[PDB]
């Protein structure tokens, strides 16, 4: 288990907890999974795509039974393979991201950039600039959310814990159909109860016992 997010990520004077990234509260590094929708023109391909997020090309297309090269139409959501390690107390799978214009902001390269796989809060922990300093061609260090299953979600037989971003209209239940897993197991993977309110634009842990789908756009499907 982790703490959902709960929206703390969208206020950059919030100082919660969870903003900083989950916490290294077993195994200190494992194979893990993040998803991400395809965005047009400048990550809508295997190599783009792993450019930012810091995966390879084969593993995005191993992942989506697709081959390297591939294009992914606009909002399509591709699984992503990562290594997840333990860095100060807390799970994180290093990228790294050089500002193209000025005007970007801690926030618009967590929330919109990265579609909500790093936080504001944990880009202000790890990086040297004042949120009112950036400039384009300053390079950052991007603290991708990530877990690895506690030895309870072991047990049960989860291998991988995978980061999936919510979208407007799903719900605990409708994203564990996608996986064929229980919502409980969702749920307590999160720290949320069945009346827990989870939304959009913000990460969820989904367990795992098997490989993700390949093709997420069938299994999200009803
Ligand atoms: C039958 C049944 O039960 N069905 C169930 C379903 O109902 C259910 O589905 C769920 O249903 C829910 C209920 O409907 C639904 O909940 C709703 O969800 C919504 C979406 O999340 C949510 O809306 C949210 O609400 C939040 C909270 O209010 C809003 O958050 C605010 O957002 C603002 C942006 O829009 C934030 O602001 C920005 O803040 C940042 C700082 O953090 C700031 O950044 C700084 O900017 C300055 C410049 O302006 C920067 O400074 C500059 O820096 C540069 C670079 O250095 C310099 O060059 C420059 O000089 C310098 N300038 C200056 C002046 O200094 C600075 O650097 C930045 N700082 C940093 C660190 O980068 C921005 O400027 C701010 N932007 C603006 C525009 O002001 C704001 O902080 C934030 N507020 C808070 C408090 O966080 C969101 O906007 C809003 N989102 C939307 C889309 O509207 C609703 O509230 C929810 N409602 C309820 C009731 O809960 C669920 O989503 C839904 N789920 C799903 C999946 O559909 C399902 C599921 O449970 O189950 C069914 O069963
Ligand atoms: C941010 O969250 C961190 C994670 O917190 C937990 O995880 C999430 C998912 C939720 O479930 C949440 O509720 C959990 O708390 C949090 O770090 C945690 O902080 C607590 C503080 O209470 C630590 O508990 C202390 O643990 C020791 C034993 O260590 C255990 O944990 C470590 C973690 O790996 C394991 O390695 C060990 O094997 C143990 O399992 C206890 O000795 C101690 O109890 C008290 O004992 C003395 C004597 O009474 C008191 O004086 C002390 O004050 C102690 O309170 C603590 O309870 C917990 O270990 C730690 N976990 C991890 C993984 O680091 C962190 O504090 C949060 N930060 C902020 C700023 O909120
Ligand atoms: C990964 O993607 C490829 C290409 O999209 C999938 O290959 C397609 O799948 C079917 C099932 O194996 C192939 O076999 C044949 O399909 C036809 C369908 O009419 C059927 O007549 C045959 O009996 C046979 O099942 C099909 O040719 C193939 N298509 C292409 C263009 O290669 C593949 O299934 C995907 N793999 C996974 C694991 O998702
Ligand atoms: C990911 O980046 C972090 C820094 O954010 C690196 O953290 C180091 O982790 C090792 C091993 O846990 C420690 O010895 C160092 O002291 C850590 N540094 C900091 C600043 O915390 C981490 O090495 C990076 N991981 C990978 C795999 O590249
Ligand atoms: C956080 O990022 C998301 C995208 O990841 C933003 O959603 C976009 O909002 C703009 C409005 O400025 C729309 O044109 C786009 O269509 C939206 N994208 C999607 C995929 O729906 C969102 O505005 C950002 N900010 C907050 C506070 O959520």
């Amino acid at each position: 288990q982790q703490e959902y997010l709960n929206n703390n990520q969208l206020d950059c004077d919030n100082t919660h907890n969870s903003t900083y990234g989950n916490v290294c509260n077993s195994v200190t590094s494992c194979q893990s999974y993040l998803t991400f929708k395809s965005s047009s023109p400048e990550y809508n391909t295997p190599s783009s795509i792993s450019y930012l997020l810091n995966s390879t090309p084969s593993l995005v297309a191993k992942s989506n039974n697709i081959t390297d090269v591939t294009p992914i139409i606009t909002d399509t959501m591709v699984t992503v393979p990562v290594t997840c390690s333990c860095s100060g107390g807390r799970y994180q799978h290093n990228a790294t991201y050089n500002l193209k214009k000025t005007g970007e902001t801690y926030f618009s390269i967590a929330n919109n950039t990265y579609q909500s796989l790093t936080t504001c809060q944990a880009l202000m922990a790890q990086n040297p600039y004042d949120a009112k300093n950036l400039f384009a061609g300053d390079d950052l260090h991007v603290p991708l959310r990530c877990a690895c299953p506690t030895k309870k979600q072991s047990d049960a037989g989860f291998k991988y814990l995978l980061t999936y971003l919510v979208s407007q209209g799903e719900s605990p239940d409708s994203i564990a159909e996608i996986f064929g897993v229980d919502t409980q197991s969702v749920l307590d993977a999160n720290e949320l109860d069945s009346k827990s309110v989870v939304f959009y634009f913000t990460p969820l842990l989904v367990p795992l016992k098997t490989e993700p789908p390949a093709r997420l756009q069938i299994a999200a499907s009803p």
